[PDB]
């Protein structure tokens, strides 16, 4: 189905923003390690610590999540994520 996850730079969904609607082996390539928010459109993502999808990872369906670590995730760490 249809899934959409847009990630942010920083906290409360500021700087830099990637619209992401596929998957993202390399969490796009500019926010590596930077991501600080997320907002999950639709579908059920998984975000790892490490590109190519390594590592930890936790998974998010739909909300605003105005900082990584209030959803359990550590800040500027996620590398890669994929839907599931
Ligand atoms: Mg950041
Ligand atoms: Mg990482
Ligand atoms: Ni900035």
């Amino acid at each position: 189905n249809a899934a959409e996850v847009i990630v942010y730079e920083h906290v409360n969904f500021g700087g830099k923003s990637f619209d992401a609607t596929s998957d993202q082996p390399g969490a796009g390539d500019n926010l590596n390690d930077k991501i600080s928010s997320i907002k999950v459109k639709s579908g059920t993502w998984r975000f790892y610590e490490y590109i190519n999808y390594g590592g930890r990872y936790w998974d998010l369906g739909p909300g605003e999540y105005s900082s990584v670590e209030s959803a359990g995730i550590p800040d500027n760490s996620i590398s890669s994520f994929r839907q599931i």
